[PDB]
């Protein structure tokens, strides 16, 4: 009955693993999603905003490419009555009908605080940024920031993004290793996508176990973690969190009362706790959508929407 449409920034590996989510949520739920990729392109993805307001869909669902965008498209959808929700990264417009996000700032301090530990407060580093001006970078890169703040002993060498991507990572490392060589103790990737780069180009170079640390438990990094290849990562499993979002898009299409900002806090992922992850998002997954649902609707009374029984979560 309902349809919905979404736009994405582009199909990266934790988008691509949590459409199969946010599509098992709309079958049992009579959805259409109505799915767009914006190739990391602004304009592309305010045209397809704008086409998905004039098909007079039910709602609308942003993940967006920047934070500061799409002012004219959220007013828009607002004025025809059509809930614009972002979701996994934020928008600055005052006129979202939703807003369903990770706390990126925990996730970064969580990472930084992962290198910290390994290095034992002393070291150098480098760091692998989001796209630029996207709240995945500004928010991580905050909380990276804020454990820098405790360690005078751990000195980064370079930032730079490489835009989620593992190829543009492998190039940026490169550099940096071209530049820097040993010196580098450490990299900081703010996805796992990126850390899976600067491994390749690491090895590359000759080298191996250089500490690598992660976001988002996407399926090569858990299998990194488990190897020892990243010394952890943060869980943000995107099957779990997009079927969040588009529960609170259903609900607002319905007239519900509903929770409309809840939080996605990810868990940290080490070898102690990595083989749960990989059951729910990598071995077993099918199992794991078969529970979705269920999942969903359960954790948006709680409001607490990472609660997928990882270990170290609230039991
Ligand atoms: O900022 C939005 C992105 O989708 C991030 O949440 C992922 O961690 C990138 O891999
Ligand atoms: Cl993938
Ligand atoms: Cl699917
Ligand atoms: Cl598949
Ligand atoms: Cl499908
Ligand atoms: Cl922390
Ligand atoms: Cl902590
Ligand atoms: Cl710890
Ligand atoms: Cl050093
Ligand atoms: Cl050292
Ligand atoms: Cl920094
Ligand atoms: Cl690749
Ligand atoms: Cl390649
Ligand atoms: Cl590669
Ligand atoms: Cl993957
Ligand atoms: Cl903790
Ligand atoms: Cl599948
Ligand atoms: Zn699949
Ligand atoms: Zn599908
Ligand atoms: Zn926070
Ligand atoms: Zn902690
Ligand atoms: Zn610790
Ligand atoms: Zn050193
Ligand atoms: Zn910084
Ligand atoms: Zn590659
Ligand atoms: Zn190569
Ligand atoms: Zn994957
Ligand atoms: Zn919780």
């Amino acid at each position: 009955t309902k349809r919905i449409g979404v736009t994405v920034y582009d199909m990266s590996s934790f988008i691509t693993e949590g459409k199969e989510g946010m599509d098992t949520y709309a079958k049992a739920n009579n959805i259409e999603l109505v799915w767009n990729s914006a190739n990391n392109d602004v304009s592309t993805q305010a045209s397809q905003v704008d086409s998905l307001i004039n098909q007079g869909v039910d709602a609308i669902i942003v993940v967006p490419v920047q934070a500061d965008s799409l002012g004219p498209q959220v007013a828009s959808a607002k004025s025809k009555g059509i809930p614009l929700l972002a979701v996994n990264a934020a928008l600055e417009t005052p006129d979202l009908a939703g807003n369903v996000q990770p706390d990126d700032v925990a996730a970064g301090a969580q990472e930084m605080q992962m290198m910290a530990d390994r290095l034992g407060g002393k070291g150098n580093i480098v760091i692998l940024q989001g796209p630029l001006g996207g709240s995945g970078e500004i928010n991580r890169g905050k909380g990276i920031d804020q454990v820098l703040a405790k360690y005078p002993d751990i000195k980064v060498l370079a930032k730079d993004t490489a835009n989620w991507k593992r190829d543009e990572a492998v190039n940026k490392m490169k550099n940096w290793i071209s530049s820097f060589g040993p010196q580098i103790d450490g990299v900081v990737a703010q996805n796992d996508d990126m850390g899976l780069g600067a491994l390749q180009a690491l090895k590359e170079a000759g080298r191996t176990g250089v500490p690598i640390v992660g976001i988002d438990g996407i399926e090569d990094g858990l299998n990194a973690v488990k190897s020892g290849d990243f010394i952890g990562t943060s869980l943000q499993n995107g099957t779990v969190e997009l079927s969040a979002g588009l529960a609170v898009a259903d609900a607002l299409v319905k007239g519900e009362d509903v929770k409309t900002d809840p939080v996605y806090v990810m868990p940290a992922i080490t070898k102690d706790n990595v083989d749960v992850a990989i059951e729910h998002v990598v071995t077993e997954r099918q199992k794991f959508l078969d529970g979705l649902v269920e999942l969903t609707q359960q954790n948006l009374k709680t409001g607490d929407i990472a609660y997928e029984g990882i270990p170290g979560q609230t039991q």
